[PDB]
């Protein structure tokens, strides 16, 4: 198949929804810390590349087509797995009009403006369809979409990784060092509860299976090569950080940021389409999408979720907490890790003796994974986790849409 | 067999662990309110009975013996079931410590006292072992302790159900009416928090199984009888409730309530052995308990929740909330949740079909089930939610201690 997609422009949508639409900002959010502390990246990214690396020799199994669910198949997977995609697609198309007020946001001036009044959201509210419809135009080409844009907001950061490498200068850094955070002894907190929960993403690659080139080969290399990249993005992009606090080419790096939701929300728009017309046939759901218009793609599928993404972007356009942390857009960030959760528990659940050799050393990388899953919401909002929870208990009570599974009968 | 006990003792211990320890503080619980307000009994009255209605008609099928997690076998059963233990045997021995540090409380004068220094905690200590060792030679034993106790602290309630309906006299309630609430809209909210979360109990029949006379018949009626039971007596006891609101025969009175932590300790630990000692042969866990001597009852089982109960009577002796909603003694209040949540699942993946008749008249009662369980969680601490579900995160990945499963298997 070659109207399938391959790694070049898949590794650039794994890496570039982290990247991504966080990172033009990542520094200002330790710098109300507490800032480096470099520490904390440090840890977060050890235990991510770890989560990648699960991930990695998962997909190298059974990809999947999902994924990410696929392997829920297998923690039982009816039930448990049909409940990881309820909870990780209702936080695929959630997460997105967070995107939107945001992406929209990068555009909040240079040419349009306006960008303040109902105008924003009528315009976060046709923003989306594009990408839709771009959807509905790929799978090959919102990918293709992705690639031109995340290279685009790959000029400013990576510009700063070897330019800003020669700029600054220098130990001004050393000047404003550590400290403002209360101590080591948990001043690593104040980063790690920001460059954590902010490292979603690695799932992409293991979910697009149903449109990447060779999965057993391709996918795996995808996680691992965007996570590496997102990472030293953020550590090459965020030690230039010299003592600043307060929180002609300008112009480029303000249009290169948006163009991150550019490519990701066509992203995740996908990801929405892929693990939902994934357990549609592996089983329930209960689906509608398919239906699949030939030649792939769930035509219903990104149009359903185009209309559960436009009457949110109507309501939330506006109060929901004007900005991150909205007790909805947040909380949809806690569920996307769930399917962290079973995943990591599905690479030993699955390698019952692993159809691979030597035990330990994936022994670690996989309790490594469930530390970094672990904590990142162990450590977060109070009302946002118990929702998390409040929607597992909803979730599952509402498979009475479910009265036909199984296993050990009577 | 003669030496597995009956419904006549059943009930009781079923009714008095919801009873309680905690009717002799519940119109101080709605005093601080939003009192009467006798709706808010109303509706979780109606539902919890819904729950008990769940739970008797599941064991009037497959008791089990559990059971709370005999269901769970298929809700998965392993992984789901093994864990649904887990969180509700940690949240069985746990929600003890608790009843102690009351229960002796209730006797913090009245012959002993002391009951201050360090002596209110070597004796929960000790008062602890008490039904330990009450249970190794129970389980006949255990539940004849209970059926005494609690119709001993049924003394009091029942007393004034009639009794008090012909002291008081009158109108007085009709004077301090509703109000003090901030309206009726939500109002209720402020006693179905604390006749919620505080109608915990209606498990113990469907987890007797293993040691009531005939499971299919007896269970069932223990449930339904040990709701109705507390229920009115709920209702009755507090419907005396005349204006007051500040919080000889009077020590018969003060001694009755501690002799309800008289028989429930014993339940409870009995509850702790049950539900544990059973998922080591349904599988997995790990045990260890067993080790079952002759005769029933788990010798290692109950002596191993000894230790597991005194190590934490000697480290929250003390401060750890230094009483109610103790981010850890509530918590465990949350845990016991779940197994309400899969079993209800269950009272319907186990009617794949219904080997019963008439669909939706059974299809209401566990909807209802799914409200109450769902509601009495929706509408708690923040603290303590997020932690049951950092506990299922946890509980799930301590399922290394676990790779051999199976399901659709690769």
């Amino acid at each position: 198949d070659a109207h399938k997609v391959g790694l070049i422009p898949v590794t650039l949508m794994v890496s570039g929804n982290i990247m991504g639409s966080g990172v033009f900002l990542l520094p200002a959010n330790l710098a109300s810390t507490g800032g480096i502390a470099i520490y904390g990246w440090l840890v977060t990214i050890i235990g991510a590349l770890g989560l990648s690396m699960v991930y990695a020799k998962m997909s190298f199994l059974d990809p999947s087509p999902g994924g990410s669910y696929a392997y829920a198949r297998r923690c039982f997977g009816p039930f448990l797995g049909y409940q990881t995609n309820v909870l990780y697609w209702l936080a695929c198309w959630i997460g997105n009009i967070a995107m939107v007020v945001i992406g929209v946001g990068y555009l909040s001036y240079f040419f349009p403006i306006l960008k303040d009044p109902l105008v924003l959201t009528i315009t976060c509210v046709v923003v989306l369809w594009i990408f839709v419809l771009l959807n509905i135009v790929g799978p090959k080409m919102i990918t293709r979409v992705q690639a031109v844009a995340t290279v685009l907001a790959l000029i400013p950061i990576v510009g700063i990784a070897v330019f800003g490498w020669f700029w600054f200068r220098g130990e001004t850094y050393m000047a404003a060092w550590n400290v403002s955070g209360l101590g080591t002894f948990g001043a690593i907190q104040s980063t790690l509860n920001v460059t954590l929960w902010s490292f979603i993403g690695v799932e992409s690659a293991s979910v697009a299976a149903g449109v990447v080139k060779n999965p057993k080969r391709n996918v795996p290399i995808a996680t691992i090569g965007g996570v590496l990249i997102a990472a030293v993005c953020y550590v090459l992009s965020t030690t230039a950080i010299m003592g600043m606090i307060p929180n002609t080419a300008g112009a480029i790096v303000s249009f290169c940021a948006a163009a991150g939701c550019l490519g990701s929300l066509g992203g995740w728009t996908l990801l929405a389409g892929q693990t939902a017309k994934a357990a549609a046939d592996d089983g329930l759901f209960p689906p509608i999408f398919a239906r699949v218009n030939k030649a792939g793609t769930p035509v219903a599928g990104l149009i359903i979720v185009g209309i559960l993404m436009t009457i949110f972007q109507l309501s939330s356009i506006s109060p929901n907490a004007t900005k991150e942390f909205g007790l909805v857009s947040s909380v949809s960030v806690i569920f996307t890790l769930v399917p962290y959760l079973y995943t990591c528990a599905a690479l030993l659940l699955l390698g019952h003796g692993h159809f691979g050799k030597a035990r330990p050393a994936y022994l670690a990388v996989t309790t490594i994974a469930f530390l970094y899953c672990i904590w990142a919401v162990v450590g977060s909002g109070a009302k946002e986790v118990m929702w998390s929870f409040v929607t597992l208990m909803v979730i599952t009570a509402m498979y009475a849409l479910n009265y036909n599974r199984l296993h050990k009968n009577p």
